[PDB]
């Protein structure tokens, strides 16, 4: 166990001395979208079968190799067949009828869409296949969406596209409204649980809605979730409640640069836009597509960075959340997309700096590659904080001890939405109002070169950070 990182004292001494030798190369290669993977795949390998686990007994679910099979980078997606039945999960707790009985006034975000044929997406005139996926936002209650979902089923029983409505992003975070639902999910094995010691998102220290909390989706046939990677490339878990089936389309992480280019050529934003890929385009470009059906009770594991899009075939509900395996692969993909998001001016829903410092306090990391990635992160941010701190003092500006409360979330810049760690810039008016509306350093200087209109709040004792950094060391196996 040879340590390759400077001590916190050494970092601090190097930040004071403004001649000397360097600690590290501050410059760093900026992120970019990858080129199409090498080696390329021939046409006969562009429709690969889906990695599948066939569960029969509760015991099968707790088999340790299941974990490694799902996180294997070579498996972009895994369908765990018969999960609900092997664990005797009561999916009825998530039926529309049960949900209405429990919280009939609960909010539902509604996406109004066009009912498209099979795997295709046509412009609204039925004239040509396009990538843009019309999906307009409104809001309703569980009671009113339940009513639509049920009558929709009745019209079909009886006997230029039809408009449909998709009930999405239903917040199941409140354990006093959903106690029975959330308790049922504690029956799952650790590696897919919402909360776990082995789940990086359980170390964020606060709620990230829909990632470390459960979301529900209420669907009618044709309800589409457009193409996306998960927030900061975290893995995802999804269970179909039924009674109908869902159809999944999946592209390996390695190809997201190719899909980003398809989005740009089609005048769409990869990260933030609404797009449904044309499968003939993907085929022509040698992009492999995993396509499969998720039945009621089947669990779908979306591996880190997997590009995917989904549509209901029948009437069904789904539940979903994110997990973060404690692996070098997952941490690396999360930090890369954290960096890419900054370049793109897209908010990182997972505050990777805040989270890395929490990981360093709480987790004994025994894998060298993961450990080095985390400590490198601590080093870069520790150095950034002490460098900023020095420049402020040397400029006469004062640093107000602000501290932070139990579970205080990470703060972001109200202008560019970057994470702002440790040193917060707020205007004097937002200071007194205790709206504490945070800016990053760059956005503050844009409105006040000398920071006259700004106070600087400090969240952590530098000595606290220096100690967490020095006590984060490679754990024994
Ligand atoms: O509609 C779904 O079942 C779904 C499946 C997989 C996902 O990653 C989602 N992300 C956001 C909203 C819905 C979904
Ligand atoms: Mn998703
Ligand atoms: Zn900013």
């Amino acid at each position: 166990s040879v340590s390759i990182y400077p001590s916190s004292a050494e970092v601090l001494k190097a930040c004071r001395n403004l001649s000397n030798s360097s600690i590290l190369l501050d410059k760093c290669p900026p992120p970019r979208p990858p080129s199409s993977p090498y080696p390329p795949l021939p046409k006969d390998k562009l429709n690969p079968p889906t990695p599948s686990i066939y569960l029969e007994n509760k015991r099968d679910a707790f088999f340790p190799p299941l974990h490694q099979f799902c996180t294997n980078p070579n498996n972009p997606v895994t369908v765990i067949r018969g999960l609900a039945g092997a664990l005797k999960l009561d999916l009825g707790l998530f039926s529309t009828k049960t949900l209405v009985e429990a919280n009939n006034e609960h909010m539902v975000e509604v996406r109004t869409q066009l009912l498209q044929p099979a795997d295709e997406n046509w412009d609204p005139t039925g004239t040509k296949k396009i990538w843009h996926c019309e999906s307009n936002r409104s809001h309703t209650t569980i009671a009113k969406y339940a009513q639509y979902q049920a009558s929709s089923f009745q019209e079909s029983l009886r006997e230029p596209f039809k408009t449909i409505k998709f009930g999405t992003n239903i917040d199941l975070s409140d354990d006093k409204k959903w106690k029975l639902q959330l308790h049922e999910l504690t029956k799952l094995p650790a590696f897919v649980r919402v909360v776990s010691a082995g789940n990086l998102l359980s170390h964020v220290g606060h709620t990230i809605l829909g990632m470390n909390t459960v979301q529900l989706y209420m669907k009618v046939p044709g309800s589409r979730t457009p193409g996306h990677q998960e927030n900061n490339n975290f893995c995802s878990v999804n269970i179909n409640i039924g009674p109908g089936d869902c159809e999944w389309f999946v592209v390996p992480e390695g190809y997201w640069g190719v899909l980003n280019d398809f989005c740009e050529k089609n005048n769409l934003n990869f990260l933030m836009g609404s797009w449904w890929p044309n499968l003939e385009d993907l085929y022509e470009a040698n992009v492999p597509v995993y396509r499969f059906i998720q039945r009621p009770g089947d669990l779908v594991w979306i591996n880190a960075g997997t590009v995917h899009w989904v549509q209901a075939i029948g009437w069904c509900n789904n539940i979903a959340w994110n997990v973060g395996p404690l692996t070098a692969c997952q941490y690396k993909l999360a930090v890369e997309r954290y960096e890419w998001n900054k370049l793109q001016s897209v908010k990182s829903i997972v505050p990777m700096v805040h989270l890395s410092w929490n990981m360093a306090r709480n987790i004994k990391v025994s894998d060298p590659k993961l450990f080095e990635m985390i400590k490198y992160c601590l080093l870069r941010t520790l150095k950034q904080c002490q460098t900023l701190r020095e420049a402020l003092i040397a400029a006469g500006k004062e640093i107000i001890w602000h501290g932070r409360t139990k579970e205080e979330p990470a703060h972001y810049c109200s202008i560019c939405e970057v994470e702002v760690f440790d040193l917060l810039f707020v205007t004097n008016e937002s200071n007194s109002r205790k709206t504490y509306i945070v800016h990053c350093q760059d956005c503050a200087r844009k409105t006040s070169g000398n920071l006259e209109n700004f106070v600087v709040l400090e969240q952590y004792k530098m000595e606290d950070l220096m100690q967490v950094y020095d006590q984060f060391t490679l754990a024994p196996p």
